[PDB]
């Protein structure tokens, strides 16, 4: 069945290059479809800078680090977090970055993650 957590390559995108720019209206919206679409192989990655999140659209879904001392098989250890007007729903850790569905966007790198699913 469904392991706990899963090896994933994303693939890293840059923010303007991302034709749809969140995955939803809601925060369980977002959660649901960030978590099909990482099922589906169709999740990108794209990494918070300034100017970042206004170019994109609430409710944001990111990956946080769950878990600072080990990163096995190369994988960093996270998990999902939602924000929507500044309130965020969960606690993790550093943000590795925000996800976006992906539809073809030609990324800029990779980066190895182990999911914790739920
Ligand atoms: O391990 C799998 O084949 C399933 C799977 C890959 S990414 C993701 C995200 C949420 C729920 C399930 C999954």
């Amino acid at each position: 069945m469904e392991k706990t957590h899963v090896q994933l390559s994303l693939p890293v995108l840059q923010v303007r290059d991302v034709l749809v720019r969140g995955f939803g209206d809601s925060v369980e919206e977002v959660l649901s479809e960030a978590r099909q679409h990482l099922k589906d192989g169709t999740c990108g990655l794209v990494e918070v800078e300034k100017g970042v999140l206004p170019q994109l659209e609430q409710p944001y879904v990111f990956i946080k680090r769950s878990d600072a001392r080990t990163a096995p098989h190369g994988h960093v250890m996270v998990e999902l977090v939602a924000e929507l007007e500044g309130i965020q729903y969960g606690r993790s850790g550093e943000t590795l970055g925000v996800l976006v569905p992906h539809v073809g966007e030609i990324p800029v790198a990779y980066r190895k993650v182990l999911l914790r699913k739920n």
